[PDB]
């Protein structure tokens, strides 16, 4: 080894490099791993016998271990480096990543009455194992808090680990699995050690970063008619009587709606439409009641976000689907009943081309069968499954949103793109679990059967580094006039955006979409 | 070069060869390229402030360029060579194509008062560039007019080019792209030059040319019962009281409806049903009102054709889905309010096996939940999305219908077969744009800033050739009794079909399907 | 490495040598790097709405980092060695320089009521990066205080870093740049490590003496 506490195991690399198509972006932060659950696995459950309803019942365990979550973009891209990505490129996908712990140091805190003193414990060691066979519940991708902070000057606290399993009410059915974490081979790192592992993403499709320049129904040619015919009129034209006759015509630029087309909009699953204008919405609480839910195993689940769908039609920015759009918070936003002004509502408007309005009917079909005595009748189709000849475009990843998700290992899936966005992976980056090694206090002089319940209060810190080597899909486009670009406000402001304020508080003002450059549908 | 106007750049090849599985079919025609828009790009739009409704608003440009459209079958197959294709083979797909301009000659026309004289301009040249990177709106496949004429003795006029882009009302949103065509590298051809390029289709699935001999629900064995059981009767059998009891049985040839099956019909999206018998249809105009539409971006669009679906059930030939079936015209058919007798209505009846009736419900499901006090209730499912275990068969290409279409470059698509039929291609044959080089009239003696507005009236002509090398899927079938074959009428007629009439007018009497040979589902 | 806290990383060289035309002058001092801004970047500004006039308005950030300033002569020349320079020569210009941290030691101070005790923290490490691409505001040369003391027996306190950017009044215009310092590759030095780098001045005209 020849290392010891005399040296620093690792150096600080926060550098990002743009090389040809590749772009290699690394980071580092400072983490403090608190002791969890006094080192006790615990069964946790919430029953429907309490005030909880049948939807909120869960069962599972909360482990002492804790896990690193880097899954979000803003970990790995500075708001400038995310500008060079969305402005200059069509698509990007990862290739490989690399991960390092270093400069690990441990501390143990004592209490004499009020006094509080904090020393180093050289002997104590921490346990790190990457779960590479996916043999645990993979809990990343559910958009939990605790990701590496955006702004490198922040020190973050590693979030606790724990999982859920099959429940029936509060109780547990027979198949409930219990995973004891200490049961996996886990390298132990002392202060002189570093930890490192490499991972190489599977081939995964380039995420689409462009807004189509042509709505799906305008793919026609404006000059020339079409050779096909449609049924224009069933009634006698230009007469005092409407006696029925079948008339046909050709579908030209005069009426473009009737022109035959080779494709269909993406699938549609309706959402209730809520207006930011307060006077327009109904006066009531319809939030949960009139929400769009799916019913599984007798447990209702609100559909958040829902499939990628255009947020609103043109000349209305105020309407948004109830649970449809991703919703972030502003810096320092309360957890409960936060006012509207403290949250940010992303907008899908770039997909209005190929995907339907979220809040409106997908289409209209005939309910009945006509007769001389009985006129035709047509109803709305709210939820339209996928049909052949349907093209849809995936939701764009945001700076704040997650990078990936694990496609569940099940027999059947249809175009497995995670709803929140980001690359679905059949073998995601393996999560990492880390814990202090519990160091017991004085055992008694006389042996006794029970396990030692008195532990030495302890927590450790260190520097963690991650690179993610990305592939950029370069952009070649002949469009004459200028594009749209993501640009900072030119007008004077009280404090700079995406940068600290007087208190030292880093505040990201607004979400940053990935779609700006344009392409032909 | 050593060519000059003294020679003919290219020879006339209209020959087609059947070689093993391959079949190599080439054509040639004569084209006259008129000058377009006095050489001016122009913004074109149609507003909803006028009489137009919100569905018919468009925005875009109409370029001076023009494009060759060979996309339709009847270009490349003589009605005989299309008979050898549909009668003797199961499937066919293209391999490579080749394209040649030659014997290009230019002319310039002048006017002295009434007099009209037409001379040759040796110096003038025309511009040809194949767009191979797909960097323009790809406008082929929308079934516009202007394809190479079917009958080689016809001389055709190259149709103009122009495209549509994002609109909001008549006006243009920010992403509206403007493609200046002269901006691409474009070879210039003088009279002594020829133009040639080759293209090799991607591997693409053989189109299916056979009608299944077994409807999807008859796949059973007529002799033997099945071991599974079904719920036959919930009521006491053979009694004065109907007290409930669960009785089961086996599903044999006696009742074949209840036999379990391993698959499902294709997806279904209903269409209104219009009868060719005039007395049966309702007396009204339901054509547009009761039509089957899809609602995208607040612009209603009639669904023409709709997904491949059986046109009508048995013992009814008169009913057809409103917008469902492809509809062609007869030779010399008017553009507007044409009578029924002048149009041709294709029929899908060959797919009744694996795909549902277009005009009828896809199935029936239960609405309610039973009780002793409350009986069961079942509604119709009009629009059924794709489910696992669903098999569907694609619409057959016609002699008149299009060959291919470009699958839009979007992240998500489900079984991307173009609705009109023909091979969907992720990199279609690159379209070709061609224009005269504008030759300005006398500029003034004194320089002035403005561009030259006085041009010499000009148009060019030449011979264009195309081969498309097809792969045929040979047919091996043990069926004992004779097949069905496409055969000409044996009875005497006033004039031969698919051939000129007294006036010299080539008239194709009827559409020719691709499905005749039969196969086992 | 084979170094550890058992050894001294570097030796004390305060020697200067006059060799032909070259003269190679080195120094060493002792520095104590206090923690700055409880580790918080902070926006700092002074408005013209206050008593300040329009000349004194500024905008910018004050970083927790701190920087070594040796930019002044009296760092590198003893009043005698500066006498041999001005009396015997027409001109002088630099060629190369060299820079070393060594014998780094860290301390952590605690408080119990009045009591004040100061111990060593072996684990703690400090971060050093030379900005060689000039990608930050270069703040040396504005004649700020805090240079290495003239007289080698003085122990000096590293001065804080912070920069100014475009302002309009107290507020910030659109082009105001914000440089987060922790964002550069920065070697981390523990007690057993030393830091060293070399730099070679561009050809620059002899100052006239």
């Amino acid at each position: 080894g020849a290392d010891g506490v005399g040296s620093s195991s690792g150096n600080w690399h926060c550098d990002s490099t743009w090389l040809g198509d590749r772009v290699i972006t690394t980071s580092t932060r400072t983490w403090a791993l608190p002791t969890y659950n006094n080192h006790l696995y615990k069964q946790i459950s919430n029953g429907t016998s309490g005030g909880s309803t049948n939807d909120n019942t869960y069962f599972g365990y909360s482990t002492p271990w804790g896990y690193f979550d880097f899954n979000r973009f803003h970990c790995h891209f500075s708001p400038r480096d995310w500008q060079r990505l969305i402005n200059n490129n069509w698509g990007f996908r990862p290739k490989r990543l690399n991960f390092k712990l270093f400069n690990i140091q441990v501390k143990e805190v004592t209490q004499n009455e009020g006094t509080k003193t904090i020393a180093n414990n050289l002997t104590s060691t921490i346990q790190v194992f990457t779960d590479s066979e996916y043999q645990l519940p993979y809990v990343l991708g559910s958009a939990h808090q605790g990701c590496l902070p955006p702004f490198p000057a922040d020190v973050f606290m590693i979030p606790q680990y724990g999982y859920l399993t099959l429940n029936n009410g509060s109780q547990a059915v027979g198949r409930s699995s219990f995973y004891c974490l200490e049961y996996f081979p886990s390298q132990m790192l002392r202060t002189g050690n570093n930890f490192e592992f490499s991972y190489q993403f599977e081939d995964v499709p380039f995420h689409s970063s462009y807004a189509h320049s042509q709505s799906l129904d305008r793919l026609m040619n404006p000059l020339i008619d079409q050779y096909l015919y449609y049924l224009s009129r069933t009634q006698s034209t230009g007469g005092t009587q409407g006696t029925q006759q079948l008339l046909f015509s050709q579908a030209g630029p005069a009426n473009m709606s009737a022109q035959a087309k080779n494709w269909l909009p993406g699938p549609c699953y309706r959402q209730q439409r809520v207006s930011t204008t307060l006077s327009q919405n109904n006066n009531s609480n319809f939030a949960w009641t009139g929400a769009t839910k799916y019913h599984l195993n007798g447990r209702d689940s609100l559909v958040n976000p829902g499939v990628a769908m255009a947020t609103h039609k043109d000349d209305e920015e105020r309407f948004f689907p109830s649970s449809g759009v991703l919703m972030f918070g502003k810096q320092g936003a309360g957890r409960d009943n936060v006012d509207y002004s403290s949250v940010m509502l992303t907008s899908e408007e770039e997909i209005k081309t190929t995907n339907p309005v979220a809040t409106e009917q997908y289409g209209v079909v005939a309910d009945n069968l006509q007769q001389t005595n009985t006129g035709p009748i047509v109803g709305n189709v709210n939820s339209q499954g996928a049909l052949p000849g349907m093209v849809w475009q995936n939701r764009d990843v945001y700076l704040q949103g997650p990078i990936w998700a694990k496609i569940p290992h099940t027999d059947g899936n249809f175009h497995p793109s995670p709803l929140m966005g980001g690359f679905g992976l059949k073998h995601p980056p393996p999560q990492i679990l880390i814990k202090n090694t519990p160091v017991p206090a004085d055992p008694p002089t006389t042996f006794s059967q029970a396990k030692l319940a008195s532990f030495i209060t302890q927590y450790s810190t260190g520097q963690v580094s991650v690179e993610i080597e990305w592939e950029l899909q370069k952009e070649n486009s002949k469009r004459w006039n200028p594009e749209i670009q993501y640009t900072s406000n030119y007008y004077k402001s009280t404090n700079v955006d995406f940068a600290v304020n007087t208190e030292g508080t880093y505040s990201e003002p607004r979400p940053i979409g990935t779609r700006y450059l344009t392409r032909n549908l």
